């Protein structure tokens, strides 16, 4: 789970610089 | 778990805030 | 997993009204 | 686990649409 | 969770495609 954590963390900062562009 | 939901609430409003931007 | 679907899906319709707005 | 995998099934062709109108 | 960490991944890119038209 550690790893599985960590993998949706950095799809998370994939969606953020996504609202950064869109706003 | 407990953790767990407590960090995917934390990217829940972050999203929230996305869609108060682009609306 | 039953209040952690019905948590879920809160969120889910959160988006639905994202959409509606950008849409 | 399968219902629990067709459920956010669903929402993921909800957010498609998204894409669809917003592109 | 092999297949299921795969299929989170495919819609992972569909989103990303998405942020790609809006930006």
């Amino acid at each position: 789970e550690k790893m599985s954590t960590a993998i949706s963390v950095l799809l998370a900062q994939a969606v953020f610089l996504l609202l950064t562009s869109q706003r």
